[PDB]
């Protein structure tokens, strides 16, 4: 019984892109990427998080090895200092990216489809 806001505004991520690897979204001045983890990942030592500026790394320990959930050179630089990352047991990984100014992050890595959201004139 339809009651209230109905339709299709978003699956889960409040406006953004979705894929089978790692979700992310673009906001005013900050990005939020959530990576799904198994029910065997609780410790942060089971996952690898490399923060530099224009690069990110997201891996998780399986059993006899590990797997790179999300990784690749970022589109631009960030403020690792201001940036953070929190691991959740039997949930997902949280990574906060702090923009180093007013930039339009059309993507996370330098090789990811450009988000839909767009603005008027920018180049000029």
């Amino acid at each position: 019984g339809s009651s209230g806001s109905s339709g299709q505004k978003n699956p889960d991520s409040y406006n953004g892109a979705v894929r089978e690897n790692y979700t992310w979204s673009q906001d005013y001045t900050d990005l939020e990427v959530r990576v799904p983890v198994p029910k065997h990942v609780v410790k942060g030592k089971q996952v690898s998080v490399a923060l530099s500026s224009s690069s990110i790394r997201v891996a998780m320990l399986e059993e006899n090895g590990e797997r790179v959930l999300m990784e690749g050179k970022l589109t631009h630089k960030i403020n690792t200092e201001s940036s953070l990352w929190s691991l959740e047991p039997g949930k997902c990984v949280l990574v906060n990216l702090s923009k180093v100014g007013e930039y339009w992050w059309n993507a996370i890595l330098e090789g990811e489809e450009p988000i839909d959201i767009d603005s008027g004139p920018s180049s000029g």
